[PDB]
């Protein structure tokens, strides 16, 4: 499973990443649970496109502190190289060259990065979510140059 984070659900935003089910989603819906009063989150998993739903988790780590958080994937960031067919070949921070790294089909990701790796390649880093072996490109930067 993809490296993780906590965050609290009320820094949980529509649009977000979160693991839902075990999964890397688009959160599309966010809800309260009449049983429970806690946060239900729909998503649109990333890789498959189905939906899911997973309630917040609530803890009490210390006196008088009550916390709904969920996880959400750790990002990496590749350089792109290069661009064909749908797909980019990357370069991980240690040189590592990704062939074949799918683009998801998102927001019109393919065509601004198209767009911004025509005007300056090296600046130019995706956000990628690996889960289960499995890596896609679900976001760009342009890197600020003093970077």
């Amino acid at each position: 499973a993809s490296q993780t984070v906590t965050i609290p659900c009320h820094h949980i935003r529509l649009g977000d990443i979160l693991i839902l089910q075990g999964r890397p989603c688009q959160v599309i819906r966010i809800s309260t649970s009449a049983a429970t009063g806690q946060h239900r989150y729909l998503g649109v998993d990333l890789f498959t496109k189905q939906l899911h739903e997973e309630s917040s988790f609530v803890s009490n780590p210390a006196p008088s502190v009550v916390v709904q958080t969920m996880l959400g994937p750790v990002f990496k960031q590749y350089r792109v190289l290069d661009m064909q067919d749908g797909s980019i070949v990357a370069m991980t921070e240690t040189g590592d060259v990704k062939q074949n790294l799918p683009v998801i089909d998102q927001s019109s990701l393919w065509n601004r990065l198209q767009k911004a790796f025509e005007s300056g390649r090296g600046s130019v880093r995706v956000l990628v979510v690996s889960d289960h072996g499995r890596e896609m490109a679900v976001d760009m930067k342009v890197v600020h140059g003093s970077r």
